[PDB]
């Protein structure tokens, strides 16, 4: 039971009403990707994501002032292919390099790492984030990191300030990596997304039990455990952020000045008593917004035992998986001048203020 | 399956929530409703309104600058009782007087009619706007006239401006009844609601069925019929604004001058080519935000087709029933005067802008 008409046509049909609806907006055909209405914008840094459609507002409901210059969507839970990418960088160029911003997923890295080399080909100076927050690992072989998750719209909104006050391509690379290294999420679900060619949900769950552990993506968790109460479930989250905050990987960036990929060893510290955090309790798709504000009531008591001070927040739907029933909770640590990049303007569809 | 602990304590926690969350919203108690951190503000016509809890952002949600002084929540799809009316609309005058705004349900028109005569009683110089925007009704007994649904975040933002700006008491009552004549709303679900004290959902649907002329308590439409397509179901939708778009019914405000209520026969036109609109796709609590662009995007064909202008829109989950899987549509009647006051600056935890 889908709002759908023909399954080929699931995404047409949805962007055509995103152009309709935000005149912001600029929707470009062959390929299709979606840029603020103005862009380029000569002599700042422009700022580029994307990723599977079926995470909506992520990415393009913060295209605008402040955050996105453009957002490539693909298919649902499908990375953008590499001309879509380079097509939407050609586009925003202004002139002072292009930052792209990429979820670690395996799709996500090959194909916007594929755009990179061809950008930079073309005398486009390109560099390159990856995020990935998610700290739920299944204990197997295996391999594909840590996942991007709801940390990604933080450091959109924070890298995205950065780039429109004016600061140059490898001081907003430099914030970005930065703040990939002390954002950490978890997510649940209580029941499963379907995708629109499925017919039936991602995967199945008996009422007293939920999916811990959980992506952006419709997959299921690290573990199925017992769903006890929204105390309890919070609890699990909160002691999980903590515990498997410290974090040792290898990761990848491009280097526009020697034309290749350098090689960074980096680690993240657990956060810790005296720590200040913005806090995302986000919604993965169809939980209600009240039972949001109840895991907000139970995770300020967590952080004010913790000596943690949450100094902002955001409470609603900012990265969901199509109509999962879930949610989940990022931390990241922020000081004095990261406060003063959060609470300046950004305009944009699914975030706005002054 | 909900993320709640004890029964007893569900509201409670969100509102404790609610109220860590937002430090520009002040939550009393004893009673418990919901104010603007510096109400009261003197020199202007305070707006209160309220509801039963289960429609987040609803109406706490549009409290702050340009919308709502504060309000009062009841018990889940309850209206608040007299005494949370009374005790608010105390504590928000700024001796301007008090504009309350009813959606025209039994219990909520019972209820702040009450504390409409006791705050009369006590001095305060008070008036009413009810809201009857839902052109839905089953063919049968009964004798409670159209629901007040989704206009009624419109019709406060608009009403909300016009006190902001420093219209009269008078000017912003008749201000909010001109706009509930030109309003005109409809839901559908897919899924309904389960309630906390239930452990059942309101109703059950075959996977081709949608119950058609929904409201916003969980109640079951005015008819199940087959869901077949997107384009069927707005379709089905629009054609029922017009041709249920004209309304004569008698409605009650209160006279303050008086000291009495006064009846009225109002009526209500119909949509019409050349009309100019404001429209709402409004997510009922657990439709994908991506789903609602499809609904957008069926919307402007058919206005497009009718002759009506959509000069703005509002796509998101502004007025829910819990977990309903569903949506409804709202198409207001503008002209330049009221598009001003939509786009006046609006301070609340669910719109926001400048």
């Amino acid at each position: 039971k889908k709002l759908i008409n023909d399954v080929q046509d699931v995404l047409d049909e949805q962007l055509a009403g995103l152009a309709k609806a935000h005149p912001s907006l600029t929707l470009h055909q062959d390929p299709v990707y979606v840029t603020r209405a103005d862009a380029p914008v000569a002599g700042k840094v422009a700022l580029l994501s994307g990723g599977g459609s079926g995470h909506e507002p992520m990415h393009c409901g913060y295209i605008g002032q402040g955050m996105l210059s453009g957002a490539c969507p693909g298919e649902i839970f499908t990375s953008p292919t590499p001309d879509k990418i380079f097509e939407c960088a050609m586009q925003v160029d202004g002139g002072e390099g292009v930052l792209l911003i990429i979820k670690n997923y395996t799709g996500d890295i090959l194909n916007f790492e594929t755009a990179t080399e061809l950008l930079h080909d073309s005398g486009v100076k390109v560099t390159t984030v990856v995020i990935d927050d998610d700290v739920a690992v299944k204990d197997s072989l295996y391999t594909a990191g840590r996942r991007g998750v709801a940390n990604t719209v933080l450091i959109e909104k924070l890298v995205g300030a950065a780039a429109e006050r004016g600061d140059s391509l490898d001081a907003c690379a430099e914030l970005g990596r930065k703040l990939n290294n002390q954002g950490h999420s978890i997510g649940i679900a209580l029941g499963a997304c379907t995708v629109p060619a499925a017919g039936k949900p991602s995967f199945t769950l008996a009422d007293n039990e939920m999916e811990f552990g959980v992506g952006i993506h419709g997959e299921p968790g690290i573990d199925r455990r017992p769903f006890s109460s929204l105390d309890q479930t919070v609890d699990e989250m909160f002691d999980t952020l903590l515990v498997n905050g410290s974090y040792h990987r290898t990761l990848r960036f491009w280097d526009y000045q020697q034309g290749s990929w350098q090689e960074e060893q980096q680690t993240k510290q657990p956060l810790q008593s005296g720590d200040r955090v913005i806090a995302l309790v986000n919604n993965l798709g169809a939980t209600p917004l009240s039972e949001l504000y109840g895991v907000y009531n139970r995770l300020t008591t967590r952080c004010q035992q913790a000596g943690l001070t949450i100094e902002r927040n955001l409470i609603g739907a900012y990265c969901t998986s199509l109509d999962m029933t879930g949610f989940s909770i990022t931390l990241l640590k922020v000081d004095d001048e990261t406060l003063a990049l959060w609470d300046a303007p950004v305009h944009t569809p699914a975030l706005n203020w002054g």
